[PDB]
């Protein structure tokens, strides 16, 4: 088995995943969705060793089944250095909404135009280099949010990132049931007439309130454990460990957009 689908990062055991005597579930790097490896896989011990040492590794995924780990391999010293250079452990500065209230300000129509402009960059609508894979719900929220941030900044606007964490579940099907499960989700957050609005074309067709955004992620008994607010420069943030990843040159963003460019949402449950 071969694949061009890899990432470099930490692996964590998935505690609240489906019980199985044949598969073991993990979270790889900063993916919002779980992966798994077969229990008889000759790489399972490499995964465990990586967890014990708390070090990043390269993980390859089945090109026909993106959730499935087909191998892992130790990374080089330069790969490890480059990975470490984007990592910080630090508390989020922001604990409340009032903290955000201190360019971040959009008019109502500025917000709507921006939303629409981002929606039109979807790979499903305009398939081209750097298109944003809104059509692929399983993963990639971190890169979609960071790319939206870049486009904002070009117009001299900025945002915060809102992260939700928990047993997140959404129904992506308009007609029936195409359920997707996440450990977290992130989207840009902008100020419109003094109300913070989430900009998430992967879930909505317009700017919405935080409450509306969070409520979407409680499908089929889904729950939100907590949320975190972050500077837009923050690519990923783990509220439990304070793990913080930056992507200042949009290297990982571009790589992720490209990886998911042609992917279609795969229903986690039916």
């Amino acid at each position: 088995q071969t694949s061009n689908d890899y990432i470099i990062g930490l692996i964590k055991k998935c505690d609240d995943c489906e019980v199985s005597t044949s598969k073991t579930f993990f979270y790889c790097g900063i993916k919002a969705g779980a992966s798994y490896v077969e229990n008889d896989s000759p790489y399972l011990n490499d995964i465990k060793e990586s967890i014990s040492n708390g070090t990043p590794i390269k993980i390859y995924f089945d090109e026909n089944e993106p959730e499935r780990i087909i191998s892992v391999v130790k990374i080089s010293n330069s790969e490890e250095k480059n990975w470490n250079l984007n990592v910080k452990y630090d508390e989020t500065p922001f604990k409340t909404i009032e903290d955000l209230n201190r360019s971040f300000d959009f008019t109502t129509t500025e917000a709507v135009n921006f939303f629409n402009a981002m929606k039109n960059k979807s790979c499903a609508i305009n398939n081209q280099n750097l298109c944003i894979p809104f059509q692929y719900a399983n993963d990639g929220c971190y890169a979609r949010a960071h790319m939206m941030r870049q486009h904002m900044n070009y117009a001299s606007k900025d945002c915060y990132k809102i992260f939700a964490y928990g047993n997140l579940k959404v129904n992506t099907s308009s007609t029936g049931v195409c359920g997707i499960a996440w450990r977290y989700h992130v989207a840009p957050l902008i100020s419109v007439n003094g109300v913070w609005n989430v900009i998430d074309p992967s879930l909505f067709n317009q700017p919405v309130t935080i409450t509306t955004w969070l409520n979407k992620m409680k499908y089929n008994g889904g729950t939100v454990a907590t949320t975190s607010y972050q500077n837009s420069s923050v690519y990923y943030y783990d509220y439990v460990s304070n793990y913080t990843q930056y992507d200042n040159n949009y290297t990982d963003t571009y790589s992720t957009l490209a990886n998911y460019r042609y992917r279609q949402t795969s229903c986690s449950f039916l």
